[PDB]
C-alpha cells in the first residue's frame, strides 16, 4: 500500500463521474489546477469507510493535465473527451498480440513481432488422426487454444458490437493482419477466433474438441514461434459443444449484414452441436492422461445448455426454443457471465428475442430475478470504499474478470428494459479499480497508467528481451487464496484487495487471459459511449 492519492491513472471522461481516494483520518480540503498551478476547482474529501476518504471533482469540465493536490500529496490526473480511446484500443489489439499461426509484422506490432507459431497439425488423443485447426488465439500467458473460454470471448465482443458500435469505430485493430474489406473493429478482431473455432468441430458427429495444446506447458521463457512440441486435440466435451453452440448463433446474428457466407456457416454449425448435445450425456470434462494444460472443467452444464438454447431461440425467432429454455430459466442456476457459469449469456439471448415467441409470464419472471440480482450487486457497491459490486469473498482467481462481469450484467440489462439506477456508476467505479483506484494503487493493465503491469505472466513477454511487456493486457488480479508459489510466499495474511504482485511467476494474480480482455472492451467502450 503506498502512501499517495488512489486515482484514475488513464484519466477521466469530461461528462463522466470524478473521485479519487485517500487514506485519511479525517476530511482535508484539495484542490485541482492546471500544470502552472492555478487552483481550478476546489472540495473536501469525505468518509466512505474502512480508513478511506473520498474527493469528488465530476464538475471540473475544462480538458486538461491537472495538479491534485491533498495535504501533502500530489498526482497528475487528465480530464478529455475520449480518455478511455488509447486504453481500449490497447485492449482490442491485445488480440491480435495472441494470434497464432499468423505472421504478425512489426509495422503492427512492433517490438512484441514474431513469424507464424503452432503451424502443425493437432493429433486427436487417442488415435493417429491427425487434424489442421490454425488460427484464433492463444488463451492467455500459455500457447492453449480452449474452447470454453474462447466462447465467452466471443460472445463479449459481438456483445461490444451490439451495445457501443460507435465507441468502437474509434479504436484501430491490427487492420494488416486481416482480411480485407475490413470489418468493423470487435468484428474484424473477434472473426479470427470464430473462424478457428469452426476448425474444432468433429464433421462425423457436430461434436467440438475441448481445446488444442501441447500436453504439457512449455518453459515461461518461450517465444511462441519456438514452442514445437506436438500439438493435442483433447476429447469432444458436452460444454466445448454448448458454449460453441451458443458462441455460433450469437456470431450468425451479428455477421449477417456483414459476412453472409460466415454467418451462414455459423449457423449451421451451432445447429449440429446442438444435435449432438440432444444425443449425449452432461459429462464434465476431466484432462486425459499425459495432458497436464488448463483443464476448463466444470461440472454444472444446464447453464451451458441454458445459453446454446437462448442463442438458438434468437437466432431463429422460433418460438419451439422457448419450450426448451424457459424450464432452464427457472432454475436456481447463478445468472453469471462465464467463464464456467454462463446462465447470463443465455438470459440475454432469451430477453433479446422478440416477446411474440416467449412466454410472458416467465419473461416478466426473468426481467424481475435480473432486477433483484442487479439490487443486490448495487447493495455490495454502496458498502464498498471504492463503490464496486465486490466483497472480500469475491477476490479469488481472475477477480478482475469477476468485477468487470459484474459492472457488464448493469450494463447489459439496459437493452433489455431493466434500468438500474447505478447502472453508469458501477462501470465508472469498475474502471477506475482497474486503473489505479485500489488498495495497491496498482493499475492493471500492461502499458497504462503511472503504475502499470510491468511483470505479467505471459509468455511473449517473458521470452522477448523486452519486458516491457506486450501493452493492453489486463491482469488476473488479487486473489486471496494464494494459488501460486509467490502468491504464498509474498502475500499472505494480506487484505483481499491486496492479495496481488506484478511478478511472472504469480500466475494466480498476474496472468492476462482473452476472457479478461473481453469485458474490459465492452466495459471501456460503454463509458466511452456515454
Ligand atoms: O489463468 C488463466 C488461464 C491460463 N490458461 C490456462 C487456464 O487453465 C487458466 O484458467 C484459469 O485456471 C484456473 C486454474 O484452474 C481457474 O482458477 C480457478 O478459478 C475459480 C473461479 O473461476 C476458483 O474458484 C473459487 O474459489 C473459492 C474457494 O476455493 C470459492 O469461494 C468460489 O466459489 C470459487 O468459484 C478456484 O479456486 C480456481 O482455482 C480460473 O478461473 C481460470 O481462469
Ligand atoms: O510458470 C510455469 C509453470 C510452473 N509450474 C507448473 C505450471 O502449472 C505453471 O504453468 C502455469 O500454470 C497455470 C495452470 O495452472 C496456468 O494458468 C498458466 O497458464 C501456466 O503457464
Ligand atoms: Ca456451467
Ligand atoms: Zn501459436
Amino acid at each position: 500500500v503506498p502512501k499517495s492519492i488512489f486515482y484514475n491513472q488513464v484519466g477521466y471522461l469530461i461528462s463522466g463521474d470524478k473521485r479519487f481516494w485517500i487514506q485519511a483520518h479525517e476530511p482535508q480540503p484539495f484542490a485541482l489546477r492546471t500544470p502552472e498551478g492555478q487552483a481550478v476547482f476546489a472540495g473536501m474529501t469525505k468518509p466512505v469507510g474502512g480508513n478511506w476518504y473520498v474527493g469528488d471533482f465530476t464538475a471540473l469540465r475544462v480538458p486538461g493535465t491537472y495538479t491534485l493536490t491533498v495535504g501533502t500529496l500530489e498526482a497528475r490526473v487528465v480530464i478529455h473527451r475520449r480518455a478511455y480511446r488509447d486504453v481500449l484500443e490497447a485492449m482490442l489489439r491485445f488480440f491480435d498480440y495472441q494470434l497464432c499461426g499468423v505472421v504478425l509484422p512489426e509495422d503492427e506490432a512492433g517490438p512484441w513481432a514474431h513469424g507464424a507459431c503452432h503451424t502443425s497439425d493437432a493429433k486427436v488423443f487417442g488415435t493417429e488422426r491427425a487434424l489442421a485447426c490454425p488460427g484464433g488465439w492463444h488463451d492467455a500467458g500459455d500457447y492453449g487454444k480452449y474452447t470454453v473460454p474462447a466462447a465467452k470471448a466471443v460472445a463479449d465482443l459481438l456483445l461490444a458490437h451490439e451495445y457501443f458500435p460507435a465507441a468502437l469505430a474509434h479504436v484501430r485493430p491490427m487492420r494488416s493482419v486481416h482480411r480485407a474489406p475490413h470489418l468493423p473493429p470487435a468484428l474484424e478482431v473477434a472473426r479470427e477466433e470464430i473462424a478457428w473455432l469452426l476448425t474444432m468441430q468433429d464433421p462425423a458427429t457436430g461434436g467440438v474438441y475441448h481445446k488444442v495444446t501441447t500436453p504439457s506447458f512449455p518453459p515461461l521463457d518461450t517465444r511462441p514461434e519456438d514452442d514445437d512440441a506436438p500439438l493435442v486435440l483433447s476429447p469432444i466435451s458436452y460444454a466445448a459443444t454448448a458454449t460453441f453452440c451458443a458462441a455460433m448463433a450469437h456470431a450468425a446474428l451479428v455477421y449477417r449484414p456483414f459476412d453472409p457466407a460466415l454467418s451462414s456457416c455459423c449457423a449451421d454449425a451451432a445447429r449440429r452441436a446442438y444435435a449432438w448435445l440432444g444425443a449425449h450425456e452432461m459429462q464434465p470434462f476431466h484432462n486425459p492422461d499425459g495432458i497436464l494444460t488448463g483443464e476448463y472443467g466444470d461440472a454444472e452444464l444446464r447453464d451451458e445448455l441454458l445459453w446454446a438454447s437462448c442463442a438458438l431461440l434468437r437466432m431463429t425467432g422460433d418460438s419451439a426454443w422457448a419450450r426448451v429454455c424457459e424450464p432452464l430459466l427457472d432454475l436456481d442456476l447463478p445468472w453469471e457471465l462465464g467463464w464456467a457459469d454462463v446462465a447470463l449469456y443465455g438470459v440475454m439471448d432469451y430477453l433479446r428475442t422478440p416477446r411474440a415467441a416467449v412466454s410472458d409470464d416467465v419473461r416478466n419472471k426473468v426481467k424481475s430475478r435480473l432486477l433483484r440480482e442487479l439490487d443486490a450487486l448495487a447493495a455490495m457497491a454502496e458498502s464498498h470504499p471504492f463503490g464496486i459490486p465486490m466483497r472480500d469473498d469475491d477476490f479469488i482467481w481472475g477477480s478482475n474478470m469477476v468485477l468487470l462481469n459484474r459492472a457488464m450484467a448493469f450494463l447489459l440489462a439496459e437493452g433489455v428494459g431493466v434500468l438500474h439506477p447505478a447502472a453508469h456508476t458501477v462501470a465508472q467505479r469498475a474502471a477506475d479499480y482497474l486503473f489505479g483506484a485500489n488498495p495497491l494503487g496498482q493499475c492493471y493493465v500492461t502499458g497504462f497508467g503511472q503504475r502499470p503491469v510491468r511483470h505479467p505472466h505471459h509468455r511473449p513477454s517473458v521470452a522477448d528481451d523486452v519486458d516491457h511487456p506486450v501493452p493492453g493486457m489486463v491482469v488476473g488480479g488479487p486473489n486471496r487464496h494464494l494459488q501460486d508459489e509467490i502468491a504464498r510466499a509474498q502475500l499472505a495474511g494480506r487484505p483481499a484487495m491486496e492479495a496481488y504482485i506484478d511478478h511472472q511467476d504469480s500466475y494466480s494474480t498476474n496472468e492476462v487471459a482473452v476472457y479478461w480482455n473481453s469485458p474490459a472492451v465492452f466495459v471501456i467502450a460503454a463509458l466511452l459511449e456515454a
